[PDB]
This record gives C-alpha cells, sequence and structure tokens, in this order.
C-alpha cells in the first residue's frame, strides 16, 4: 500500500520507512519542507537498497497515501492533524503519539485523555488506529538489530484496525495484538512512560515489550 | 523469612504460597475465617510437599510475619489494611493490588490514585512495595508451568524494596525490575487492565510481560 509518514524525517519515521520499504510498500516521507523530505527519502533509499521512497511536503504526502502515520511529537501532531483534517478524515491514520513528561521521580503520562482519542476528535474520524508506542526508534532503525516485540493496537473501526495490524505483522520481529477500542489507547500509550522508567531505574538501554 | 499472605486462600495467594514455601520461607495463609485459612494451608502443604505453611485469621497472620502480601481484591484490601494498620505499619507490605473493572467495552483502570499509594496512606508507612500485578494466578500456581516474566517493583523505601526484589528474584522464571518510587505504581498497575484487554480481544490465555 501507499504509506505516508508525516514528519517521517525524524527518529521513528526512519525506522518505519526502512522496514516497510524493503517489504515493497510505497513510502512517502512527509515534511514541513519539501527539500528536507526529499533529502531524507534519498538517505533512506540508499540505506534500504531496493525501495520506493519519495519525499514531499506533509500536505501532498497526506493526499497521496492510503494510510498516514503521525510520526510527530504529540503536541505538534495535533496541530498538523487539524491542518490536514479534510484530507486525513477519509484515510486510515495511525497514531504512535505518547504524552510523556519527565520529572524528578521518573516519567509520567502527561494527558487526561489519550493522544489517539484527541486526534480522532480533531479529525472527526472513526478511522484512527493507535499503535507503535513501544517500538524504540534507534534500535528499530538499525537494520542489523534483532528484536522480538509485541505491538498493542487499538481502534474503533474493524477494517482500519485489520489493515494496520496486517501491515505491522509483515515486519519481521513485530507481532500486533488487538487491545480493543480506541478508549483503551490510554492503557497502551501508558506503556511508554513505564518502559522509560524501567530503563531509568535499572540502567538499561532501549526496550520493547512482549506478552508471554 | 516469614511471609503472611492476607486473603491467601485465593487465586494469587495459592501460587505465592507454593513457590515461596518450596524455597524455604515460612508462610502464613490468612483468611477472614480461621478454618478456611487452616483448610487452604493443608491443601497447600499437600501440594508443595516439605514446607512450612500454616493458616490463621488475617489479624493473627499479620502479627506473625515480617512481610505481609495483600492478596485481596483492591477495595477490600484497602479496608483490610486500614483495620490492621497498627500491625501492618511496622511490616514490609507488598501490594499486588490492581484497580481494574471488567466493563462491557473492555477492562479499565478504576482509580485516580494508585492502589499502592492509597494503602501506603492508610498505613502511614513508607514500607509499602508495589509488585506482582502482572503474574497470572493459574499459570503461576501450576508447579509444572514454564514461564519467563518480568515483575516491575515500586516503592519509596530502598531497604524494603531491596528485600522484596530479592525475594521475587529467588523464584525461577521471575525477574524483578525497579520501576522507581511508589508514585509510579499507577503505570505498573495499569499493565493489568491492558493485559486483560489483549487476552479478550485476541482470544489469548493468561499472559505475563517481558521487557526486551
Ligand atoms: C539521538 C539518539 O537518541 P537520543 O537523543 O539518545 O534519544 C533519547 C530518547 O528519545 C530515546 O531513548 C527514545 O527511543 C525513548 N522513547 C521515546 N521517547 C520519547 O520522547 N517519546 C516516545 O514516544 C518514545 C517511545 C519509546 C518506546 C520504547 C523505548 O524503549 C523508548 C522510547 C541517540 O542518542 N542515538 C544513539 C545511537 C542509536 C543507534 O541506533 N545508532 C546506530 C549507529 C549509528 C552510527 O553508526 O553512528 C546503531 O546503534 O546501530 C547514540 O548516539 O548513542
Ligand atoms: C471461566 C472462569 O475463569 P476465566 O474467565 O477462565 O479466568 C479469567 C481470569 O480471572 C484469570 O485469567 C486471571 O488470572 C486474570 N488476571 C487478573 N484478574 C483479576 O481479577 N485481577 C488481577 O489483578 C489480575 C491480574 C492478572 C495478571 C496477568 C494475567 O494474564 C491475568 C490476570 C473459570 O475458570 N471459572 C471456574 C469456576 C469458578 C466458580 O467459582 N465456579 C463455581 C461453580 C460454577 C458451576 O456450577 O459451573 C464454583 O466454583 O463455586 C471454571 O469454570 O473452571
Ligand atoms: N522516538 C521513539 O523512540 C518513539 C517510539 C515510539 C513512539 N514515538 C512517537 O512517535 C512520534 C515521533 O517521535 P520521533 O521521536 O520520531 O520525533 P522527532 O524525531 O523528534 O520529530 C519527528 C518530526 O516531527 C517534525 N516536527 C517537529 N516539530 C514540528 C511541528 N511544529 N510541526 C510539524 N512537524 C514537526 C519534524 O519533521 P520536519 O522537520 O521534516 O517537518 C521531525 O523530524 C512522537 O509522538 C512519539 O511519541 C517515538
Ligand atoms: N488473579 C490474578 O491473576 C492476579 C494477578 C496479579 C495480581 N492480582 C491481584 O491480587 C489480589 C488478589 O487477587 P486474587 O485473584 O487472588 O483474588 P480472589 O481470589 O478473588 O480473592 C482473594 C481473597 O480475598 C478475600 N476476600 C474476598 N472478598 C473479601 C472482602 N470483602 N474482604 C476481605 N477479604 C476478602 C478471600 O479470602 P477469605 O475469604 O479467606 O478471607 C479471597 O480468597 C487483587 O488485588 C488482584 O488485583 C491478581
Ligand atoms: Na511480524
Ligand atoms: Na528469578
Amino acid at each position: 500500500m501507499r504509506v505516508a509518514l508525516l514528519g517521517g524525517t525524524g527518529n521513528l519515521g526512519k525506522g518505519l520507512a526502512l522496514r516497510l520499504a524493503t517489504l515493497g510498500h510505497e513510502i512517502v516521507v512527509g515534511s514541513r519542507r519539501e527539500e528536507k523530505a526529499e533529502a531524507k527519502a534519498a538517505e533512506y533509499r540508499r540505506i534500504a537498497g531496493d525501495a520506493s521512497i519519495t519525499g514531499m511536503k506533509n500536505e501532498d504526502a497526506a493526499e497521496a497515501c492510503d494510510i498516514a502515520v503521525l510520526t510527530i511529537p504529540w503536541e505538534h501532531a495535533i496541530d498538523t492533524a487539524r491542518d490536514l483534517k479534510n484530507i486525513l478524515r477519509e484515510k486510515i491514520v495511525v497514531s504512535p503519539l505518547v504524552p510523556v513528561s519527565r520529572g524528578a521521580k521518573g516519567f509520567t503520562y502527561s494527558s487526561e485523555r489519550s493522544a489517539a482519542e484527541i486526534v480522532a476528535e480533531v479529525l472527526e474520524s472513526e478511522k484512527v488506529v493507535s499503535a507503535l508506542h513501544t517500538i524504540p526508534a534507534a534500535r528499530f532503525a538499525n537494520l542489523d538489530e534483532k528484536f522480538d516485540w509485541d505491538v498493542p493496537v487499538c481502534g474503533d473501526d474493524d477494517e482500519s484496525k485489520k489493515v494496520v495490524m496486517s501491515l505491522i505483522s509483515e515486519i519481521d520481529g513485530l507481532r500486533p495484538l488487538d487491545a480493543g477500542p480506541l478508549s483503551n489507547s490510554r492503557l497502551v500509550e501508558s506503556l511508554t512512560p513505564l518502559i522509560l522508567n524501567i530503563m531509568r531505574f535499572n540502567g538499561m538501554g532501549e526496550l520493547g515489550i512482549k506478552f508471554l
């Protein structure tokens, strides 16, 4: 399928672009600046080898795709989603957004409502799927890295969720697990600050999670 | 050491009793009813083989221990801790309590403040350690069961946390991980409703978690 990675010029965007493009999916890296998206798309094609990855401004990337992933810091992702609502309302939108803050006593979940539900509200869409919150970007983007991670996925539209889970499942080392309706997104997003605390208090590097 | 399992006649108490008793610890199963605790202790002794396991009413078990684990449904566990506060304030108290509600649309976290922090306030004690929330009872109680799970542990008292983590570590298949101060207990407790949702929406059996 055609997958747009909005703000795909960054940390999580690189890993998704590399992993999905090598599986043959057509990737569009979106950026606030066309030249930056083009530059990153070129860098990603070079690393991946055989790959269809094109760069364009976010608005054009959103228009071109079937599925859009918001790989943007959450507070800004909400504004970008608002900007693009007439385009994105009709597409599958994946939210990997995590409202997390740091503090003297550790990392905390920083919102009273889940980021994914906030996005669904801004877009006035029933096709928001929440996923990818527990995939550490650096390890994910390292094509030499080996991992075995589970990816909880939430959402209210059965078809949209099925498409996203199927896509995630194609990536070797990832296993998507249905966590229910979008109202469970807070439980999924909360996994990230928990993981960051485990890393902090046990002196461990980047971690994902597995249910077993 | 001497470990009391308050409400240890139930699901989680059984597995803790069998695993810890075989490791040589003195176990006291507590119940609201003396006869029920004694009957369960007899059942547990039969299964574990050579082991020191006895049963008493909760108030007597709390008095006769060094570490007390609250293996009671969360709201009632808090009332029980309040009733036994003069005894428990002086012990290491382990809270595996999870505020979870099984709803029509899924499982939800049902408290604003974490269960562990509420117990700590009722006891006016800094020796409360939050742990064991993600250990599925039936699989844990099956002594033939093979498993590899991580156990996040929170608490504000270093010594108490160290004691509990050491105790958990003795059990083959369990790896305790420091998750920081007790203020992070809500993130740990929230793992349970997330797991229950995954079991429900993917049609899976009992699951634990691993950070990798
Ligand atoms: C710049 C980069 O990241 P950083 O600035 O340290 O980032 C700190 C954090 O943001 C980083 O730990 C995040 O992944 C934390 N994090 C999240 N952080 C957030 O702020 N929000 C999130 O939603 C998020 C989720 C998440 C999920 C799971 C998890 O384990 C961690 C998560 C970094 O330091 N890179 C490493 C190297 C990373 C790497 O993979 N490099 C390559 C080699 C590259 C070369 O050859 O030079 C490799 O190791 O093979 C380094 O320079 O030491
Ligand atoms: C179907 C039923 O149970 P179930 O739905 O299979 O089990 C669901 C869960 O409670 C169980 O998986 C728990 O471990 C879930 N669970 C937690 N459940 C919680 O309630 N709280 C927790 O904190 C919790 C944490 C947890 C951690 C990880 C994980 O994977 C699961 C966790 C069942 O087995 N019941 C018995 C009967 C029980 C009963 O009382 N029946 C009656 C007789 C009924 C008759 O006449 O048929 C009787 O015994 O009196 C049976 O039919 O075999
Ligand atoms: N890092 C992780 O390990 C990780 C893991 C799981 C989930 N996530 C989540 O995924 C999202 C992306 O994280 P990330 O680490 O990839 O972020 P990032 O690298 O810090 O930023 C990604 C991109 O967002 C764009 N951006 C920055 N400010 C913006 C603004 N004001 N408006 C629009 N776009 C803006 C930039 O692209 P342009 O400059 O090209 O426009 C940037 O490259 C976050 O919500 C995070 O919670 C991250
Ligand atoms: N089941 C799991 O897989 C699991 C896993 C991790 C954590 N936990 C947590 O551990 C705790 C215990 O779970 P559990 O499944 O073992 O529970 P449970 O079997 O339903 O109940 C445990 C015991 O609590 C006592 N009890 C019940 N109602 C009570 C009340 N109103 N007042 C006082 N005591 C009462 C009973 O003992 P007496 O009748 O003998 O007094 C009962 O045997 C919970 O907080 C739960 O969230 C459970
Ligand atoms: Na896969
Ligand atoms: Na162990």
